[PDB]
This record gives C-alpha cells, structure tokens and sequence, in this order.
C-alpha cells in the first residue's frame, strides 16, 4: 500500500505555529551588503558548493570567513540564508554576518564570523575522555536549539563541527543542506555524507525528521570513542547499510522495514544477508580503552537505532549519565 507515515516525537508543529515568513524561504528577499567591505586574504578550502576564504572587513579591521557559492538554484541559497538568519544567536551556531555579490563569480558570498580551528585530523588525536563529553554536550546544545526552531541540520559530521580547542569553543557550520521540518513532508534522501547517512536515507524512507541528526551524531561518537574514523566506512550507499547491519544486526533492520512497510530495493536482497547484533566490546582495544566507559556505550547504543523514533532526542541525550560530570562543571 506504500510506507507508513511518521512524525517527529518532539518539536512536531513548531513551524506551523510560526508566521509563514519564518519557513517560507522561497519568498525571502535578500538585502545585499557591500562587497567592497571585504578584502580576500587567502583560500581556506574548496567545497562541493563553495570556495572558502579568509578575509578582512576593512570598515572595522575584523577577520572574517567568506563562502563564495558555486552556481546553485536560488531556492537553495534562500533556504540556507533563511535558516542561518533564523538561527543567529543560538548556542554554538555559526553566525552569518553579511551577504554580498561576488564581483568575479557574480554569485552570492556569505560572510561568516571567523573561527580559529584545530583540524579534526590533529584533534580527534589528542582528545581526552572529558574533552569528548564536553564537546558532544556542546554539539547537543546546537542540535536541541535548531530542532526546537523547526530545523534539521541533515549534514552533521566532523568537517561541519568547528572547534577552537584553545578557547574550548565550538560552532556547528555548513547549513547548506538544512531543512525546515513539517509533519507529513517527504524529503530528499540524497543528503548527508555516506558515512553519516541514517538507515532511513539508505532504505529510501522520505518521511524522516530531526532524529536523522541524532544518527549522524552517533557515527561521530563511535569514531571518537573507538578511534576509527569514519566509523561506518561504506564504499557506496548499499555497502553502507551492510556495514551498519554487520554491527546492529539484520533482525532489527528487518523489523524496522516491516514496521514502516518500507519497500526494500531488490539490490539489497543478495547483499544484506544475516547478521547478529554485536557487543560494543569488540571495538575496545588498548589504544581506545581510556575513552570507552559503560556510560559512553549506553549513550551510543541509544543514538544508533534503525527506527528513527527510538533514538534519543537532543534533549534526552543531554541528560544521559555520560554528561553528569560536564553538567556539574557548568
């Protein structure tokens, strides 16, 4: 008959109670800043959709990050801009400062607050048990904020978390794939990076919600505590589900597709097979011992569920025993 509907357990109708202007991004009017305000200093990186530069605001000699957009549908640019403006001032959310027309690409360039960051390459190297708890807690603040505001990030992974370790300061960035949550809406499943895609995305269940972000956060945590980056390292979208299935087992997977009456791709038949659910202990060795605790495993288990309804919400996560010691400190 087709798949069973679903709604977010939390923040279900927040957008419905807003004025349409809040989520009706297609009708947002960009008000352009002055592109001569900013002088480019050096290239920071290349994205799928942007070139990223360090720049100076000459009017006030402050350091900024400029994201020059590749050509993309104006719809998508209005979205990102709208989401960024709705979220401004929220905890650990990157601040958009200005928006300008690049004279050379004739495309938008978003201008962000500068964040002096340590590379997750050289960072997930040096992190103590406490650091991970602290930063995950900081990420959860950002995710509970943006979910409470009717927005799912849809691209949570280590690249999108900026940490200034010297200042113990964290920002969730790259809001380019983020969407407004509406009960009943069927989303594109071609979001997130492979290693971070929820099972919902992999079996093509379009009526997903904020809980997607919680899976992704599970993948990050797994890779930090067990020191295997990325944790679920599939070579393509089908191999990804099989890698998950090999840890979480096939019984719950098939239970999941059953509950939601999901029609599984015939390609998946010959490859999923039959796998038991593994105990987390099998990833604990002497190099990662000091980051793994019973608290940490209980928490990770509660994030990494096929059934998106059963995963913790950002808010429930934040009150898990794993964070008791960081909560007391603040």
């Amino acid at each position: 008959s087709g798949p069973v509907p679903s709604r977010a357990r939390v923040y279900t109708d927040v957008n419905t109670h807003r004025p349409r202007e809040y989520w009706d991004y297609e009708s947002h009017v960009v008000e352009w800043g002055n592109q001569d305000d900013y002088q480019l200093v050096r290239k920071l990186g290349r994205g799928k959709y942007s070139e990223v530069f360090e720049a100076i605001n000459i009017t006030n000699n402050e350091k900024v990050v400029v994201k020059i957009l590749k050509p993309v549908k104006k719809k998508k640019i209005k979205r990102e801009i709208k989401i960024l403006e709705n979220l401004r001032g929220g905890p650990n959310i990157i601040t958009l400062a200005d928006i300008v027309k690049d004279p050379v690409s004739r495309t938008p360039a978003l201008v962000f607050e500068h964040v002096n960051n340590t590379d997750f390459k050289q960072l997930y190297q040096t992190l103590t048990d406490y650091d991970i708890r602290f930063y995950m807690y900081e990420i959860l603040k950002a995710l509970d904020y943006c979910h409470s505001m009717g927005i799912m990030h849809r691209d949570v992974k280590p690249h999108n978390v900026m940490i200034d370790h010297e200042h113990r300061k964290l920002r969730l960035i790259d809001w380019g794939l983020a969407e407004f949550y509406h009960p009943g809406q069927e989303y594109n499943v071609r979001v997130a990076s492979r290693y971070f895609k929820g099972p919902e995305l992999l079996v093509d269940y379009q009526m997903y919600d904020y809980s997607l972000d919680m899976w992704s956060l599970g993948c990050m945590l797994a890779s930090m505590i067990f020191r295997k980056e990325p944790f679920f390292h599939g070579h393509d979208n089908y191999d990804q589900l099989v890698r998950i299935a090999k840890v979480l087992g096939t019984e719950d997977l098939y239970d999941y597709i059953d509950k939601y009456n999901i029609e599984l791709d015939p390609r998946f038949n010959d490859i999923l097979g039959r796998h038991s659910r593994k105990r987390w202990e099998r990833f604990v060795h002497s190099e990662n011992q000091h980051l793994v605790s019973p608290e940490a495993l209980d928490f990770l288990d509660k994030l990494l569920r096929y059934d998106h309804q059963s995963r913790l919400t950002a808010r429930e996560a934040m009150e898990h025993p794993y964070f008791y010691t960081v909560v007391k400190d603040q």
